[PDB]
Protein backbone atom coordinates (compact mmCIF):
# COMPACT_ATOMS: atom_id res chain seq x y z
CA UNK A 1 0.00 0.00 0.00
CA UNK A 2 0.92 3.66 -0.30
CA UNK A 3 -0.38 7.05 0.79
CA UNK A 4 0.10 10.58 -0.51
CA UNK A 5 -1.10 13.74 1.18
CA UNK A 6 -0.59 17.44 0.54
CA UNK A 7 0.97 19.49 3.33
CA UNK A 8 0.23 23.25 3.49
CA UNK A 9 2.02 26.07 5.34
CA UNK A 10 -0.09 27.45 8.20
CA UNK A 11 0.93 31.07 7.53
CA UNK A 12 2.94 33.37 5.28
CA UNK A 13 6.22 32.51 7.05
CA UNK A 14 6.00 28.71 6.73
CA UNK A 15 6.03 28.52 10.54
CA UNK A 16 4.66 24.97 10.32
CA UNK A 17 2.80 22.73 7.89
CA UNK A 18 -0.57 20.99 8.25
CA UNK A 19 -1.68 17.79 6.61
CA UNK A 20 -5.27 16.48 6.63
CA UNK A 21 -5.78 13.23 8.51
CA UNK A 22 -8.94 11.10 8.68
CA UNK A 23 -9.69 9.70 12.15
CA UNK A 24 -12.55 7.38 13.08
CA UNK A 25 -15.75 6.13 11.47
CA UNK A 26 -17.32 8.07 9.86
CA UNK A 27 -14.13 10.01 9.16
CA UNK A 28 -13.32 13.06 11.22
CA UNK A 29 -10.72 15.11 9.33
CA UNK A 30 -8.21 17.00 11.43
CA UNK A 31 -5.27 19.05 10.19
CA UNK A 32 -2.17 17.71 11.89
CA UNK A 33 1.42 18.89 12.12
CA UNK A 34 3.59 15.98 10.92
CA UNK A 35 6.60 15.97 13.20
CA UNK A 36 9.64 13.83 12.46
CA UNK A 37 11.07 15.02 15.80
CA UNK A 38 8.43 13.37 18.04
CA UNK A 39 6.49 10.15 18.25
CA UNK A 40 3.01 10.90 19.58
CA UNK A 41 -0.14 11.28 17.48
CA UNK A 42 -2.27 13.59 19.63
CA UNK A 43 -5.34 15.65 18.87
CA UNK A 44 -7.55 18.37 20.21
CA UNK A 45 -10.68 16.56 21.28
CA UNK A 46 -14.04 16.62 23.02
CA UNK A 47 -12.02 16.01 26.21
CA UNK A 48 -9.80 19.10 25.85
CA UNK A 49 -10.34 21.72 28.57
CA UNK A 50 -12.83 24.10 26.93
CA UNK A 51 -10.87 27.27 27.73
CA UNK A 52 -7.83 25.78 25.96
CA UNK A 53 -9.66 25.33 22.64
CA UNK A 54 -9.84 28.34 20.32
CA UNK A 55 -10.86 27.47 16.77
CA UNK A 56 -9.32 24.01 16.41
CA UNK A 57 -11.27 21.13 14.93
CA UNK A 58 -11.72 18.47 17.62
CA UNK A 59 -11.82 14.69 17.56
CA UNK A 60 -14.91 13.31 19.30
CA UNK A 61 -14.34 9.60 20.08
CA UNK A 62 -17.97 9.05 21.11
CA UNK A 63 -19.00 9.79 17.50
CA UNK A 64 -16.66 7.16 16.04
CA UNK A 65 -17.95 3.61 15.84
CA UNK A 66 -14.38 2.29 15.69
CA UNK A 67 -12.98 4.24 18.67
CA UNK A 68 -12.07 2.28 21.80
CA UNK A 69 -10.66 3.70 25.04
CA UNK A 70 -7.19 2.28 25.68
CA UNK A 71 -7.96 1.63 29.29
CA UNK A 72 -5.51 3.08 31.83
CA UNK A 73 -3.24 4.69 29.25
CA UNK A 74 -2.13 8.29 29.69
CA UNK A 75 0.37 10.51 27.88
CA UNK A 76 2.25 13.72 28.53
CA UNK A 77 4.75 15.44 26.25
CA UNK A 78 6.95 18.51 26.34
CA UNK A 79 8.54 19.93 23.21
CA UNK A 80 11.77 21.83 22.62
CA UNK A 81 9.96 25.16 22.38
CA UNK A 82 8.56 24.65 25.88
CA UNK A 83 5.05 23.78 24.75
CA UNK A 84 3.25 20.73 26.12
CA UNK A 85 0.11 18.63 26.13
CA UNK A 86 -1.31 15.61 27.95
CA UNK A 87 -4.34 13.34 28.14
CA UNK A 88 -5.67 9.83 27.66
CA UNK A 89 -5.73 7.43 24.71
CA UNK A 90 -8.13 5.84 22.24
CA UNK A 91 -7.40 3.40 19.48
CA UNK A 92 -9.12 4.15 16.17
CA UNK A 93 -8.76 3.96 12.42
CA UNK A 94 -6.45 6.60 10.98
CA UNK A 95 -5.89 7.34 7.31
CA UNK A 96 -3.36 9.62 5.64
CA UNK A 97 -3.57 10.27 1.91
CA UNK A 98 -5.40 6.99 1.31
CA UNK A 99 -3.24 4.86 3.58
CA UNK A 100 -5.18 3.34 6.46
CA UNK A 101 -4.00 2.02 9.82
CA UNK A 102 -6.42 0.22 12.11
CA UNK A 103 -5.80 0.21 15.85
CA UNK A 104 -3.71 3.42 15.84
CA UNK A 105 -3.18 5.05 19.23
CA UNK A 106 -4.91 8.44 19.04
CA UNK A 107 -3.86 10.47 22.07
CA UNK A 108 -6.72 12.71 23.19
CA UNK A 109 -5.64 15.96 24.80
CA UNK A 110 -7.19 16.95 28.12
CA UNK A 111 -4.73 19.84 28.46
CA UNK A 112 -2.63 21.83 25.99
CA UNK A 113 -0.26 24.75 26.63
CA UNK A 114 -0.91 28.28 25.44
CA UNK A 115 1.03 28.06 22.19
CA UNK A 116 -1.25 25.25 20.97
CA UNK A 117 -4.43 27.04 22.03
CA UNK A 118 -3.26 30.20 20.26
CA UNK A 119 -2.65 28.38 16.98
CA UNK A 120 -6.13 27.77 15.57
CA UNK A 121 -4.72 26.12 12.44
CA UNK A 122 -3.13 23.09 14.11
CA UNK A 123 -5.53 20.41 15.38
CA UNK A 124 -2.77 18.16 16.76
CA UNK A 125 0.52 16.48 15.93
CA UNK A 126 1.40 13.26 14.12
CA UNK A 127 4.79 12.04 15.23
CA UNK A 128 7.17 10.36 12.80
CA UNK A 129 10.31 9.85 14.89
CA UNK A 130 11.05 6.43 16.35
CA UNK A 131 8.42 4.80 18.57
CA UNK A 132 10.91 4.56 21.46
CA UNK A 133 10.10 8.24 22.11
CA UNK A 134 6.35 7.69 22.37
CA UNK A 135 5.09 9.00 25.76
CA UNK A 136 2.10 6.69 26.37
CA UNK A 137 2.24 4.99 29.77
CA UNK A 138 2.23 2.25 30.98
CA UNK A 139 2.22 0.68 27.52
CA UNK A 140 4.26 2.60 24.93
CA UNK A 141 2.49 2.97 21.57
CA UNK A 142 3.70 2.86 17.98
CA UNK A 143 3.71 5.73 15.48
CA UNK A 144 1.47 5.79 12.43
CA UNK A 145 4.51 4.99 10.26
CA UNK A 146 5.61 2.07 12.47
CA UNK A 147 2.08 0.63 12.31
CA UNK A 148 1.79 1.15 8.54
CA UNK A 149 5.25 -0.12 7.70
CA UNK A 150 4.63 -3.81 7.06
CA UNK A 151 1.78 -2.94 4.65
CA UNK A 152 3.80 -0.38 2.70
CA UNK A 153 5.24 -1.19 -0.72
CA UNK A 154 8.58 0.09 0.64
CA UNK A 155 9.28 0.96 4.28
CA UNK A 156 9.76 4.68 3.67
CA UNK A 157 8.12 8.04 3.84
CA UNK A 158 9.20 11.24 2.12
CA UNK A 159 8.92 14.90 3.04
CA UNK A 160 8.71 17.43 0.21
CA UNK A 161 7.99 20.74 1.92
CA UNK A 162 7.26 23.86 -0.06
CA UNK A 163 8.65 27.36 0.24
CA UNK A 164 5.58 29.54 0.65
CA UNK A 165 3.68 26.79 -1.13
CA UNK A 166 2.09 23.39 -0.52
CA UNK A 167 4.15 20.21 -0.65
CA UNK A 168 3.70 16.51 -0.11
CA UNK A 169 4.15 13.70 2.37
CA UNK A 170 4.29 10.28 0.68
CA UNK A 171 4.25 6.90 2.41
CA UNK A 172 5.52 3.69 0.91
CA UNK A 173 7.10 4.97 -2.31
CA UNK A 174 9.63 7.40 -3.70
CA UNK A 175 8.20 9.75 -6.35
CA UNK A 176 11.02 9.94 -8.86
CA UNK A 177 9.39 12.96 -10.54
CA UNK A 178 9.58 15.02 -7.35
CA UNK A 179 13.34 15.66 -7.31
CA UNK A 180 16.24 16.45 -9.60
CA UNK A 181 19.50 14.55 -9.93
CA UNK A 182 20.08 11.64 -7.58
CA UNK A 183 19.25 10.99 -3.92
CA UNK A 184 22.21 10.84 -1.56
CA UNK A 185 21.70 8.55 1.42
CA UNK A 186 23.43 8.96 4.74
CA UNK A 187 23.54 6.91 7.96
CA UNK A 188 21.07 7.38 10.80
CA UNK A 189 21.53 6.83 14.52
CA UNK A 190 18.36 5.93 16.38
CA UNK A 191 20.08 6.05 19.78
CA UNK A 192 18.19 9.20 20.84
CA UNK A 193 14.98 8.22 19.05
CA UNK A 194 15.43 10.82 16.30
CA UNK A 195 16.29 10.80 12.62
CA UNK A 196 19.82 11.74 13.61
CA UNK A 197 22.55 12.06 10.99
CA UNK A 198 25.87 13.80 10.34
CA UNK A 199 26.20 16.56 7.77
CA UNK A 200 29.60 16.77 6.10
CA UNK A 201 29.91 20.56 6.29
CA UNK A 202 28.67 23.91 5.09
CA UNK A 203 29.23 26.97 2.93
CA UNK A 204 27.97 30.54 3.24
CA UNK A 205 26.84 32.12 -0.01
CA UNK A 206 29.45 31.70 -2.73
CA UNK A 207 32.14 30.93 -0.15
CA UNK A 208 34.33 27.86 0.04
CA UNK A 209 32.90 24.69 1.53
CA UNK A 210 34.05 23.91 5.07
CA UNK A 211 34.35 20.17 5.63
CA UNK A 212 33.25 19.49 9.19
CA UNK A 213 30.99 16.92 10.83
CA UNK A 214 27.71 18.33 12.12
CA UNK A 215 25.53 15.84 13.99
CA UNK A 216 21.84 16.85 13.98
CA UNK A 217 18.24 15.75 13.51
CA UNK A 218 15.90 15.97 10.54
CA UNK A 219 12.89 17.57 12.24
CA UNK A 220 9.86 18.67 10.24
CA UNK A 221 8.27 19.93 13.44
CA UNK A 222 10.89 22.67 14.00
CA UNK A 223 10.62 25.81 11.89
CA UNK A 224 14.24 26.98 11.79
CA UNK A 225 17.76 25.64 11.20
CA UNK A 226 19.69 25.39 14.50
CA UNK A 227 23.44 24.88 14.14
CA UNK A 228 26.61 25.31 16.22
CA UNK A 229 27.43 28.86 17.22
CA UNK A 230 30.61 28.87 15.10
CA UNK A 231 28.66 28.06 11.92
CA UNK A 232 25.88 30.51 12.67
CA UNK A 233 28.30 33.32 13.43
CA UNK A 234 30.09 32.67 10.12
CA UNK A 235 26.75 32.95 8.31
CA UNK A 236 25.52 36.17 9.91
CA UNK A 237 28.93 37.83 9.62
CA UNK A 238 28.16 38.04 5.88
CA UNK A 239 25.04 40.16 6.46
CA UNK A 240 25.69 43.86 7.13
CA UNK A 241 24.12 44.90 10.41
CA UNK A 242 23.18 41.39 11.57
CA UNK A 243 23.55 40.75 15.30
CA UNK A 244 22.46 38.36 18.01
CA UNK A 245 19.90 40.03 20.24
CA UNK A 246 19.27 38.65 23.71
CA UNK A 247 16.06 40.70 23.96
CA UNK A 248 14.62 39.23 20.76
CA UNK A 249 15.99 35.73 21.31
CA UNK A 250 18.37 35.23 18.40
CA UNK A 251 19.97 36.66 15.32
CA UNK A 252 18.23 39.61 13.70
CA UNK A 253 19.17 41.50 10.58
CA UNK A 254 18.14 44.68 8.76
CA UNK A 255 15.04 43.99 6.71
CA UNK A 256 16.74 45.89 3.85
CA UNK A 257 19.38 43.14 3.55
CA UNK A 258 19.76 40.57 0.82
CA UNK A 259 20.62 37.29 2.55
CA UNK A 260 23.21 34.89 1.21
CA UNK A 261 22.38 31.26 0.62
CA UNK A 262 23.55 28.52 3.00
CA UNK A 263 24.79 25.15 1.77
CA UNK A 264 24.90 21.98 3.84
CA UNK A 265 26.65 18.72 2.99
CA UNK A 266 25.11 15.28 2.68
CA UNK A 267 28.03 13.00 2.01
CA UNK A 268 29.62 14.39 -1.14
CA UNK A 269 26.34 16.07 -2.16
CA UNK A 270 25.32 19.64 -1.40
CA UNK A 271 21.91 21.11 -0.58
CA UNK A 272 21.54 24.84 -1.15
CA UNK A 273 19.13 26.86 0.97
CA UNK A 274 18.35 30.09 -0.91
CA UNK A 275 18.80 33.28 1.11
CA UNK A 276 15.10 34.07 0.88
CA UNK A 277 14.30 30.92 2.88
CA UNK A 278 16.31 32.37 5.78
CA UNK A 279 14.13 35.53 6.04
CA UNK A 280 11.47 35.23 8.77
CA UNK A 281 10.34 38.78 8.50
CA UNK A 282 9.89 41.65 10.94
CA UNK A 283 10.35 40.76 14.59
CA UNK A 284 7.10 42.62 15.26
CA UNK A 285 4.58 44.16 12.91
CA UNK A 286 6.12 47.11 11.07
CA UNK A 287 9.64 46.67 12.44
CA UNK A 288 12.66 47.12 10.19
CA UNK A 289 14.49 44.42 12.20
CA UNK A 290 13.93 40.96 10.69
CA UNK A 291 14.34 37.57 12.34
CA UNK A 292 16.86 35.09 10.99
CA UNK A 293 16.07 31.57 9.94
CA UNK A 294 19.48 30.17 10.97
CA UNK A 295 20.00 30.28 14.73
CA UNK A 296 22.43 28.88 17.27
CA UNK A 297 21.78 25.47 18.80
CA UNK A 298 23.95 26.33 21.82
CA UNK A 299 21.93 25.39 24.86
CA UNK A 300 19.41 23.27 22.92
CA UNK A 301 21.84 20.39 23.25
CA UNK A 302 21.29 19.22 19.68
CA UNK A 303 21.55 20.58 16.14
CA UNK A 304 18.24 20.71 14.30
CA UNK A 305 17.72 20.56 10.54
CA UNK A 306 14.25 22.05 10.70
CA UNK A 307 11.92 23.22 7.94
CA UNK A 308 14.29 25.96 6.67
CA UNK A 309 16.73 23.24 5.67
CA UNK A 310 14.34 20.40 4.82
CA UNK A 311 12.21 22.48 2.46
CA UNK A 312 15.25 23.00 0.21
CA UNK A 313 15.30 19.24 -0.44
CA UNK A 314 13.35 16.13 -1.23
CA UNK A 315 13.95 14.05 1.93
CA UNK A 316 13.62 10.26 2.22
CA UNK A 317 13.05 8.81 5.67
CA UNK A 318 14.06 5.20 5.10
CA UNK A 319 12.63 3.00 7.85
CA UNK A 320 14.23 -0.25 6.73
CA UNK A 321 15.89 -2.48 9.34
CA UNK A 322 18.93 -0.21 9.11
CA UNK A 323 17.38 3.25 8.77
CA UNK A 324 18.90 5.93 6.57
CA UNK A 325 18.09 9.42 5.35
CA UNK A 326 18.20 10.52 1.72
CA UNK A 327 18.44 14.06 0.36
CA UNK A 328 17.98 15.29 -3.19
CA UNK A 329 17.74 18.71 -4.75
CA UNK A 330 14.43 19.65 -6.34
Amino acid sequence: STGSATTTPIDSLDDAYITPVQIGTPAQTLNLDFDTGSSDLWVFSSETTASEVDGQTIYTPSKSTTAKLLSGATWSISYGDGSSSSGDVYTDTVSVGGLTVTGQAVESAKKVSSSFTEDSTIDGLLGLAFSTLNTVSPTQQKTFFDNAKASLDSPVFTADLGYHAPGTYNFGFIDTTAYTGSITYTAVSTKQGFWEWTSTGYAVGSGTFKSTSIDGIADTGTTLLYLPATVVSAYWAQVSGAKSSSSVGGYVFPCSATLPSFTFGVGSARIVIPGDYIDFGPISTGSSSCFGGIQSSAGIGINIFGDVALKAAFVVFNGATTPTLGFASK
